[PDB]
């Protein structure tokens, strides 16, 4: 038993990652086939960053002018194309390390591991949420830049998340690998906010049943309560809106303890209202959100 | 900027991480050159587990009942002795993914990665410290035991942990690569219990020192205290005594943010008799003590955000 915030295991991604420099830019990218895929932005001047024109900032590149290095090995680029916010640049050589890989974009509420890198060198891995504002509460410093968000299905890495900015409030922005930012975030230094951010509601009851798994059961109660109820409780503490779709993939937690969703949400409608009576629950003071139901599913069973 | 329990990269461990199987218990082994160690706690049965005497299980065994495995690949025992609480098999192959490494044995307030494993087969990594009482708060199912803990500081991998066991409050016991017990606790089933465990009060300091590098000031106040008045004070919370050695070692975070130690510990001083009120610090509403002032450094900017 216990629970922790838990990050795939990174090797199959630490295989991949190299340093990508474009004049005096050094930041990451990702190594996979006999392509490296990095931010755009790479290529800019911070002047060029101001009001970038991406399109014929590229023409005027050539191959030589991308200096990409997996440890001690230069790599030969021999073609650089762009999709969306996305550099890909073709090597020589394909990358003896690929492992079976997909592209994917995640929903606002699904969680993925982000391997921190700098210099192309990995660094650390932490597990993050997709937040409903579309931006996630990473940990990044100044090379981060082309660091990769994935998930692993069995032995399928899942690339979701390739890093591009921080933002004013401290929380990050970036792209899927297809180079389509999540939210409203263009790769331009300029005004950008976080939009006002909601907590994940499936989430947080996923984490309650994790919580009464592990013995942690004060805040249950005999009550229940409707959806209807519920949201208008949700709306009002700045909540996403629990769907017949989220109760459904509670359903296995429901059964395994016992409490049916909209008990658990009769116990999270009185945490909201009430507090936590000082207490705490699976060691934090807060109603934590990152974590899926899938991962108290996966973690606890 | 940012702040996140971050564990190392797992692939270096990953590599060496095998499945040992001893009559009817499969646990996980680490395979470094021609090394798998696993708890010798592998070789027990139902009646052996209150008082195993393990010199006289292990004489009774032979290379060939442990079944080891590599993915597929299926090594050869070709040796076995027994160091501490950890048994040794040698086997016919070198692990070819062995990285730089070397065992070393940790102190209370120390954190390390976990990377829990079933079967051989990693499923996540996070974060832990040595708890004061010698435990540490994972995350482990049956199966998980041979599960290591590590830090990576500049590409040698430093084997701190090997998972033994579950105690009864739900918190988890081991050895170092040695197989000496971290705490006072024996690989026997016999009723044994965690001692009553206390903040570490250093690494609440360093995560404050963090919480000012990235720009939060409102738990800062004008007071400062003397090291004995703050000890008289934190440890009617339950908090390790802070001693000489972990004030000059937040001495490289004071003079970057330029908050004295014992001005910060005036700040912890207040922050435990008021609480939040209903603020939250790198956002947690607690006071986290699983960050070490080296921790701090390595995820923090040389610049602070004032
Ligand atoms: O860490 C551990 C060791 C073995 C075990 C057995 C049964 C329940 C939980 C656990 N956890
Ligand atoms: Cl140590």
């Amino acid at each position: 038993s216990g629970f922790r915030k838990m990050a795939f295991p990174s090797g199959k991604v630490e295989g991949c990652m190299v340093q990508v420099t474009c004049g005096t830019t050094t930041l990451n990218g990702l190594w996979l086939d006999d392509v490296v895929y990095c931010p755009r932005h790479v290529i800019c001047t911070s002047e060029d960053m101001l009001n970038p024109n991406y399109e014929d900032l590229l023409i005027r590149k050539s191959n030589h002018n991308f200096l990409v290095q997996a440890g001690n090995v230069q790599l030969r680029v021999i073609g650089h194309s762009m999709q969306n916010c996305v550099l890909k640049l073709k090597v020589d050589t394909a990358n003896p390390k690929t492992p079976k890989y997909k592209f994917v974009r995640i929903q606002p509420g699904q969680t993925f591991s982000v391997l921190a890198c700098y210099n192309g060198s990995p660094s650390g891995v932490y597990q993050c949420a997709m937040r409903p504002n579309f931006t996630i509460k990473g940990s990044f410093l100044n090379g981060s830049c082309g660091s990769v968000g994935f998930n692993i299905d069995y032995d399928c890495v899942s690339f979701c998340y390739m890093h591009h900015m921080e933002l004013p409030t401290g929380v990050h922005a970036g792209t899927d690998l297809e180079g389509n930012f999540y939210g409203p975030f263009v790769d331009r230094q300029t005004a950008q906010a976080a939009g006002t951010d909601t907590t994940i509601t499936v989430n947080v009851l996923a984490w309650l049943y994790a919580a009464v798994i592990n013995g942690d059961r004060w805040f249950l109660n005999r009550f229940t309560t409707t959806l209807n109820d519920f949201n208008l409780v949700a709306m009002k503490y700045n909540y996403e809106p629990l769907t017949q779709d989220h109760v459904d993939i509670l359903g296995p937690l429901s059964a395994q303890t016992g409490i049916a969703v909209l008990d658990m949400c009769a116990s999270l409608k009185e945490l909201l209202q009430n507090g936590m009576n000082g207490r705490t629950i699976l060691g934090s003071a807060l109603l934590e959100d990152e974590f899926t139901p899938f991962d108290v599913v996966r973690q606890c069973s």
